[PDB]
């Protein structure tokens, strides 16, 4: 469906109509270039349109990783590979430079373009730029972003994961442990993606999956269900006792917590042991 | 030094210690296999302890991308490709079945291994399993873990856009347009999938990168500002009214506000061709 350039990293796809001189559309926060296919209709006499999917976004695909470092705040990683993206555009379609227009975000984008490959800008426009860099009050505006990225991505983890986990009767030092921050900013920062990712792609997936009463039953000989010793009145604790009462296969007490093969585990071993070695 | 067990879509890795019958620990919402350390040294001197990294995290890697669909709260994906990987470990180290025991959403995985590859199972351990799905009340557990996910996730983006959105004086047809809800249960998930990229990736890195007024001054003749009419007095108008005061770059103004280009393409062309045509 869509046009296709191959680029270092990631398969960079665009919508084109018209015919005349190139004109690039950058897009902002949506990253999509169906936001402007509209636009490009009312153009397309006049300019050959070409309207990008940046590469993380939309019918674009990454093929590789970001690098670890883009979530830092601070990255011009994905900034200036943008940038390079929309240059190396121009120059597969025409070898003159070319008319680029970006809006918000994707202006910043248009800005990189004329900083990096300005061999590619034959005029330029900056719809709406939201850059504070150069402000006398970049400061405030710099916090400002900063500050609701930390309330939304942050904050909001972690006062869901404290109250859910009281309400499910989480002892201390499980909910203690599970939340314990990584002692390396590096550490932290995978910490919240692997968190973020088991609360989008795991919770709800694995405790909602298809599993019966009758799968224990069918394979009662080989199963033990274990609770710690130091989490009792938890919830995991009430779904053990539930399997036990419809399928009689029996609970066997294993030292510490949700946690307790890290917490105890000389005691965890022992019972182990006892039921297998 | 781990162990690697490449599988369809993934290179598997695992900490292997001791000697002896193998013993398979599959790890909760950590979903890496250090975890059990500890535990394996007090083991080792009995089992051949195997303590995985599941696939999608720590030192294990993807080698093509999660289905669309696995973002689905209920897709089953995951889980069953994380016990057709525990499966395949236990095939490649053992010709007996194994010793499994798996903690928390790790026991929901040995419970997928017991309930699709039984042939593996020798013994199996279920440490405080959180699933619902067999319990009486269900609905209870699963809406509620439904609602954390949905707090995390969708309210706190929902309610923190509307108060940068106030911050940044953006006109209310914008805001509207920018945090509409799609009109599909899936457009809804790769909307908010977005969004939170874009906060993580894209706001902070973007509006804080190094341009100067100097980048501009130097190519001054070839840049154009544009102000949406609909927009006036939001922060990025006046980012333009700052660069025009110092550099004396031109302000065209265009109709629409921040998203113009799409809620009045008439106009907004007829604009460009004036500027450009
Ligand atoms: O704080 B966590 O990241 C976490 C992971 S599993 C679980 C279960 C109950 C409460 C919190 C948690
Ligand atoms: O609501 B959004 O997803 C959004 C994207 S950019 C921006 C700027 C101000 C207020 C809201 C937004
Ligand atoms: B355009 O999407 C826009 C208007 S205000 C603001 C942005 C983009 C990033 C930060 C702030
Ligand atoms: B084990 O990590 C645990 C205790 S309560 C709960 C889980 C996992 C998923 C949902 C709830
Ligand atoms: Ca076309
Ligand atoms: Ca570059
Ligand atoms: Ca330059």
């Amino acid at each position: 469906g869509m046009e296709t350039l191959e680029l270092q990293g990631a398969k960079l796809r665009y919508h084109q109509v018209g015919q005349g001189p190139v004109l690039i559309f950058i897009p902002g926060a949506n990253g999509t270039g169906d936001i402007f296919l509209p636009l490009a209709e009312q153009l397309k006499d006049h300019f050959t349109v070409v309207a990008v999917d940046r590469r993380d976004y939309g019918e674009s695909e990454l093929t590789e990783p970001l690098p670890d470092s883009a979530s830092n705040p601070d990255s011009d990683y994905r900034v200036k590979r943008d940038a390079q993206d929309i240059a190396e555009l121009a120059k597969s379609l025409s070898d003159e430079p070319v008319y680029i227009l970006g809006s918000s975000s994707g202006s910043i984008v248009a800005m990189h373009v004329l900083k990096d490959y300005p061999e590619v800008v034959k005029k330029i426009a900056f719809h709406e730029p939201p850059i504070n860099t150069f402000l006398p009050d970049s400061t405030y505006w710099k916090d400002k972003n900063d500050d609701i990225v930390h309330q939304i991505l942050t904050e909001g983890l972690e006062k869901g994961m404290k109250t859910f986990g009281e309400t499910l009767n989480i002892a201390p030092i499980d909910a203690k442990m599970m939340s314990q921050p990584a002692d390396t900013e590096e550490g932290r920062i995978e910490q919240y993606k692997r968190t973020m990712f088991w609360l989008e792609f795991e919770i709800r997936q694995y405790t909602h999956s298809n599993i019966t009463l009758d799968d224990f039953t069918k394979y009662s000989d080989k199963i033990t269900l274990l609770n710690g010793t130091d989490s009792r009145g938890s919830f995991p604790q009430d779904v053990n006792f539930y399997i036990n009462k419809e399928t009689g296969i029996p609970i066997v007490d294993i030292p510490g917590g949700h946690l307790g093969y890290i917490q105890k585990p000389e005691g965890f071993a022992d019972v182990l042991l006892n039921m297998w070695g």
